[PDB]
């Protein structure tokens, strides 16, 4: 039973993890290898927060709403055990700000104790007339990666640098499961015109004094491009930025100065902040993930693939539960193989 | 007017800058001096994390209840003001954790958004079965001494060290209003049974994942005896150490062992945290503040002395009310030297 994870992000190494966990002792010679063409410094994952928040609108496929909240519900229960630190886990709270009401999110349960803001709080925020306080978590993608990592490594999986230029390179030296965790580069794979990149924009700054996350939100510029302050461990990070169908990963001075004047024009106190680092990434944006199986025909038998891609703003978020669930398919797999 | 401010904790700086803001432009020689033995790194104002928060039951003299109020709508007022980190100001949420329910204290309505905790929070901390959730602000004491001192400074504020053995001392060479603001050690200038230490000691400690403040509750170990978790600026401050009548001015061992014991247990990810610092200092614990005038019948003429003392374990928290407050009995002096 030889298995490729093609992906060492977030999804990949905890799809790895959760596969192994669930049915190294069910299969004799169970081999899983990660193949990436990049590792846990250089990912898109390495890029975010790591701030748990879905979309505020329903999701497409409402077993999403599900895949996040057993990701919550999962983490919270680590949230204090001597490991947490490892992982870069930890509680936050903070404010979604916005011009006019809303209705309330779907997932205002799963987070704890949220609430509307009181007239006291929104006097803080001139520039804004509404919003939530509630406290999430923050799970921070290079710790996080990091650990995974060595949770791999000392479960024997292997890992390789290599570019897969296709399924069939795979299934042809061998495998007999494919996990298909490439994220927004998916496409080169397997044509998916739905799968596009929402380029992101970042800036890590030292400003510890910092506590709360701050989220504003414009209908006018669209989820993700309104200015955003999410403490982490070591810094804070600060954003705003989401374009469509851009493909350029190096920092751009427009985007830099649109972080930094929202920003400031939040939070005052960040004008004497020294910024620290810089970086770009693209979130796999799509209608939904997908999060399937596919028996893909080469050679003699057919080799079986699990896509989990497309998570867009929200792949910390939700990785758990998608991880869960695409070992679940393992599970359908083994079962039809007559192995289980 | 030559006056003379004893004492340069929160007490005596922010008395003084109070005095001086309110009083420079109806005063043609209105000197300020500021006479103390301890300065800015050396005081129990820089011993304290700088929380917020009044005790939970309410005050022998209500005066003390505006004089948070008031101190509390100050500060927040300067929360985003582009100083704040100057003067080591910020906005900070956390938990007060009980073993059984309590009724609201009296000032929930000024911190903001006051709630009980829901049961998934409660379940992150074993040991305790009920509490609250709610957002204050911290002033760190070091930072907002020196800031404190900068503006002081600009106002031609003179600082001198120098131990005050007696009233009269200062009385005989020229002052005309004393402004008494000794903190623990005021018994030692004019004879005060009220007044006592409340020792504590804190550590220190680089956790920066703590986002929230904690503090535990206990009628059995009784107020500041119970353990707490303070997040400031750069570090965390460890403490849960009250003791009546305690003179040692020195770091206990077993007290360490306490502090480290009931915070790890409060939050196991605290063991792998490290050790920076570690200080004692006295709570100026007193039934109620001592802030009121008194004559002192020194030579020919008595010269007018206004008590700022005794403000416990509560200090950066009443500060602001306490010095407007003192600045206000000194208005009432002037109009009887015929002078205003
Ligand atoms: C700026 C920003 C902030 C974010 N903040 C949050 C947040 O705060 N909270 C949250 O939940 N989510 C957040 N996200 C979303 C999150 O960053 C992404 O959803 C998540 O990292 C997606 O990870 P992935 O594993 O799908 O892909 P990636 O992390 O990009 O990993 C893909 C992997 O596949 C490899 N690969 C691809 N193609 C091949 C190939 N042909 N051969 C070999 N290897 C290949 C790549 O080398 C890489 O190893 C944020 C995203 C951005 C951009
Ligand atoms: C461990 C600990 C933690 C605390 N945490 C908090 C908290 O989180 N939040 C909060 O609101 N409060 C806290 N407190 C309470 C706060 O620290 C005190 O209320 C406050 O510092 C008292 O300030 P003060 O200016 O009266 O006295 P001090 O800070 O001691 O200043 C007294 C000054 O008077 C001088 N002086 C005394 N006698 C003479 C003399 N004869 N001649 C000359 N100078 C003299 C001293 O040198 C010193 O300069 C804490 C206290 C302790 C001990
Ligand atoms: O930019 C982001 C901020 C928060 C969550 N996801 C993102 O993509
Ligand atoms: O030790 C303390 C903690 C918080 C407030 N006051 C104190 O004295």
């Amino acid at each position: 039973m030889r298995v490729v994870v093609i992906g060492a992000g977030v999804i990949g190494l905890s799809t790895a993890l959760c596969i192994h966990e669930r049915y190294h002792s069910v299969l004799q010679p169970l081999d899983i290898k990660v193949y990436a063409d990049r590792f846990t410094p250089l990912t898109t994952t390495d890029v975010a927060a790591g701030l748990w928040q879905p979309y505020l609108s329903d999701p497409n496929n409402p077993q999403e709403a599900d895949w996040s909240q057993q990701t919550f519900d999962y983490l919270l229960s680590h949230v204090h055990s001597p490991n947490a630190e490892n992982l870069g886990l930890f509680l936050i709270s903070g404010y979604n700000l916005f011009h006019e009401a809303i209705p309330d999110p779907s997932w205002k349960d799963t987070v704890l104790g949220f609430r509307k803001l009181t007239p006291r709080e929104l006097d803080m925020f001139p520039d804004y007339g509404y919003g939530w306080f509630h406290t999430s978590l923050i799970l921070e993608g290079k710790n996080y990666l990091q650990w995974l990592t060595e949770r791999l490594t000392e479960r024997g999986v292997k890992f390789f640098q290599r570019k897969v230029e296709s399924f069939e390179e795979v299934a042809r030296e061998g495998a007999d499961v494919i996990v298909n965790c490439t994220g927004v580069w998916a496409g080169a794979l397997q044509r998916d015109p739905l799968l596009q990149p929402g380029r992101g924009q970042i800036m890590k700054v030292d400003a510890p004094w910092m506590k709360h996350f701050i989220l504003t939100h414009d209908p006018e510029r669209g989820i993700y491009n309104s200015p955003y302050i999410i403490p982490g461990t070591q810094t804070v990070t600060l954003g705003g930025i989401f374009q469509l169908g851009n493909w350029s990963e190096l920092n751009n001075i427009q985007d830099h100065n649109t972080i930094w004047e929202g920003c400031c024009r939040l939070e005052p106190t960040l004008k004497n902040a020294r910024i620290i680092g810089e970086r770009t990434g693209f979130r796999p944006v799509r209608p939904q993930i997908r999060l399937e199986r596919e028996q893909l025909r080469t050679g003699p038998s057919n080799t079986e693939v699990i896509h989990n891609y497309g998570h867009g703003g929200y792949g910390l978020t939700i990785h758990w539960g998608c991880a869960l669930e695409a070992a679940k398919l393992f599970g359908r797999i083994l079962e039809e193989k007559k192995l289980s």
